[PDB]
């Protein structure tokens, strides 16, 4: 058998084809060709009625369209069973091969198979697909449209491993051993005995274990010696190999990662990893990926798990649905533990064309299809049934917790916003930030297990800074929308000191300060005074598109902004889940028009104290004791710069120039060598600088980008909320002073030149060996 990736040159047609676009003879000759993943939807223009889409689903277009693929089947494949893998298509695909109806699939997350072969022919063989985003207010976030995942023929000896058909469980007996099952689904039609053979390799490439059996379900006991713990800190994965065999000759094979790690609950001391007890610093995030919309490519996931990672992130909560396999394997071997959510709401819509309309006939199909599809997982640590349910039900309760239990006996069970029963563990959500509210469920139920799922909410726009709080109800309200139930937030200043700002009432500030109950701050000191409570996953790590009214692209929820730039809040949680030595200031020190004005400057911290400098005279020196450090400083133009120190040495520095006029511009990439035709992303930031190379935190720049030699755009964005602008074309502004472009390499190997320019700019040249 093989795998066969199946993404290359697929016919496209937006908007509906009518019947006949499913059949053998149809013409497609006028169809657009590109590559999948696609998500046509990022490819459109805003409109803030004419799509059908809303402030949820983000104001993108949906509806009907169409993709055709044809292919020719092999003489070495004559004997073969085919199918094809869909690892996520949204939504209502349905797929036709060679005129005949396999199947129409509503859940627009779930990875899904079907079987080609009774259907092939002689030559030519035709794929049709038809995806049916017409109903289109289905998310209340955006969603994309289209083949979004990586498709793939997976053909076999028709003696096989079934898609999703591999159970891995192992248990540890304290370090010097683990036990392991092995079960295994084999599709066979012939009665001859199979001999089994499955492998354990090590990390480091060797075999650490091989177990046998004869098959006539095959399920293998078996043990290792000093097995590798998996853990955030040592992402050791192991990749199972499992072959059907017959007179030593393999039939078939399949290969999954793997890992050994005790996983231990408790309603008093919390969550244990190995024995060894661990909070968990925890993130919501949604599956778009900002200019690439749904389609993201695996360097891209990379990139903004590894910054996650480096925050001091241990754990993601895939919010409110499957994600792809991709990202199951990366937090695998990048070692982030997931809690993997299957469901938003159940059959109550939440947005009145959700999955809400399918639950009651499609939720068992599609979850035991999820969880067969990702229990081997060993970053996976926790399930979650669903979140801020409408209409629940004991009855539906139930009927999900027992089949997490049943096909997952091995991990626990939760569900968003069911503080106050048939879960493990009690997740809470906006109401575990009010006053009292984590106390009095202590107080009352000291037996139950709880987890904050998304807890806390704040509000922060990238370079915006406001030195007054704000309160979401009363300043910036959402669409639906006390004061003794806050954890209050003061004034930095008695008047404010960036009047300027209430001009843009769509952005929220970057100081701790504008939020819904509670600071970031806060909620994590209250967090960790309760052993009880397992952690928190805050609500919004990137800013994601939709759930914002118009004229917002974007929400402000995230503490890294949609183009995977650093906010603030990035660095404030950095110092609070970090050990590294490191100091953060903010704001910037360009304050041009405010000689003489109070600006407060704050200072974020993992020292013993820090002392701060304005053109290297002291304003004091103060001690670390758990709260943001403030010095009220009057603006003189200048570098301002605080200092970092641990056991009286310094250790750690932060500063900031004030700018002059922009001048240039930097250019900072990721990567400066990429393989030709490949799916690698080149990431290249851009700061508007002035003439001393000083970044302008004010720029608004419209910049061109220009690529010469076997280059392609992939998209740019600069962060900003409130533009919208087209994603694939080679223009963008900055947003306060920052923008970012994204390359890939095209067929052909050679050298590569990207020219970034600007009226009134020095251009600025980046070169990139393909």
């Amino acid at each position: 058998g093989e795998t066969i990736n199946f993404c290359k040159g697929w016919k496209f047609h937006l908007g509906d084809a009518g019947k006949g676009a499913s059949s053998s003879s149809y013409n497609d000759s006028q169809w657009r060709i590109l590559n999948i993943p696609h998500d046509w939807s990022i490819e459109g223009t805003y409109k803030q009625f004419e799509n059908g889409t809303d402030w949820q689903s983000g104001f993108l277009p949906a509806g009907i369209s169409w993709y055709r693929k044809t292919f020719t089947i092999p003489s070495k494949w004559k004997n073969k069973k085919v199918q094809i893998l869909f690892e996520g298509v949204y939504l209502n695909s349905e797929v036709w091969i060679n005129g005949h109806w396999l199947g129409k699939r509503p859940n627009g997350y779930i990875s899904f198979v079907y079987d080609l072969t009774p259907y092939l022919q002689e030559g030519k063989n035709q794929i049709a697909v038809k995806v049916d985003h017409s109903k289109a207010l289905t998310g209340r976030w955006y969603t994309g449209s289209g083949i979004y995942r990586p498709v793939y023929l997976l053909v076999s000896n028709p003696t096989h491993i079934p898609y999703s058909g591999i159970h891995f469980r192992s248990k540890l007996q304290n370090k010097q051993s683990a036990t392991y099952t092995l079960s295994i689904e084999i599709e066979t039609q012939e009665k001859k005995p199979i001999k089994v053979k499955t492998y354990l390799q090590a990390p480091n490439g060797s075999i650490a274990d091989t177990s046998e059996k004869i098959f006539v379900l095959c399920f293998l006991s078996g043990s290792i010696r000093k097995p590798l713990l998996w853990s955030p800190d040592s992402p050791n994965v192991y990749t199972l190999i499992c072959q059907l065999t017959r007179d030593n000759k393999i039939l078939d094979e399949c290969r999954l990662p793997v890992g050994f790690r005790q996983l231990e609950f408790n309603p008093v001391s919390g969550f244990l990893l190995n024995g060894k007890s661990l909070k968990i610093k925890g993130v919501c995030d949604h599956h778009t990926v900002g200019a690439v919309g749904a389609a993201v490519p695996d360097d891209l996931l990379h990139y903004r798990l590894k910054l996650l990672k480096d925050m001091g992130c241990n754990a993601i909560r895939t919010s409110h649905n499957p994600f792809s396999p991709a990202f199951y394997n990366l937090c695998d071997t990048m070692g982030i533990m997931v809690l993997n959510e299957g469901l938003d709401g159940w059959n109550q819509p939440k947005a009145a064309d959700d999955y809400g309309n399918y639950f009651d006939e499609w939720w068992q199909k599609d979850m035991t299809d999820f969880i067969k599809r990702d229990r081997n997982h060993p970053s996976i640590i926790m399930w979650s049934i669903g979140n801020e349910v409408t209409g629940a039900t004991p009855e539906i309760q139930h009927n999900l917790v027992s089949l997490f239990h049943q096909l997952d006996p091995d991990r626990p069970v939760t569900q968003g916003g069911t503080d106050p029963n048939y879960l493990d563990i009690i997740g809470f959500n906006g109401n575990g930030e009010e006053i009292g509210e984590l106390e009095h469920f202590h107080k009352n139920y000291p037996t139950l297990c709880a987890i904050a799922t998304e807890v806390p909410h704040t509000y922060q726009t990238r370079g915006v800074y406001r030195s007054q709080t704000q309160w979401r109800r009363r300043d910036f309200p959402a669409p639906w929308e006390f004061k003794h139930r806050v954890f209050p937030i003061p004034d930095l200043t008695e008047k404010e000191c960036f009047p300027e700002e209430s001009d843009y009432p769509y952005y929220q500030s970057s100081y701790d300060n504008a939020s819904v109950r509670i600071s970031a701050r806060k909620s994590w000191q209250r967090t960790c005074s309760f052993p009880w409570l397992m952690g928190e996953f805050r609500w919004g790590s990137f800013d994601y598109l939709g759930e914002a009214e118009w004229p917002q692209r974007c929400g402000n929820f995230g503490i890294i902004d949609i183009a995977a730039i650093p906010k603030d809040a990035y660095f404030l949680y950095q110092s609070l889940w970090t050990d590294k030595p490191m100091v953060h200031l903010l704001p910037h020190w360009t304050h041009p028009g405010k000689e003489g004005k109070t600006i407060p400057v704050v200072i974020y911290t993992n020292c013993d104290a820090v002392e701060l400098f304005i053109n290297n005279v002291s304003l004091g020196s103060k001690p670390y004791t758990g709260e943001q450090l403030i010095w009220l400083v009057p603006y003189s133009p200048g570098k301002i710069e605080a200092r970092g120190i641990k056991k009286g040495k310094i250790v750690a520095t932060d500063c900031y120039q004030s700018a002059e006029a922009p001048h240039s511009v930097a250019l900072a990439s990721n990567k400066y060598s990429v393989k030709a035709g490949s799916d690698e992303v080149i990431r290249i930031e851009i700061d508007i600088t002035d003439k001393n190379g000083i970044p302008c935190p004010y720029a608004s720049n419209e910049l061109s980008f220009h690529v010469s030699g076997p280059l392609r755009l992939l998209g740019v964005d600069n962060g900003n909320p409130t533009d919208m602008f087209p994603y694939q074309q080679p223009h963008c502004r900055c947003f306060r002073g920052k923008c970012v472009v994204l390359l890939q390499s095209d067929e052909e190997k050679g050298k590569g030149t990207l020219t970034v320019q600007g009226t009134k700019l020095v251009e600025k040249k980046l070169i990139i060996e393909v």
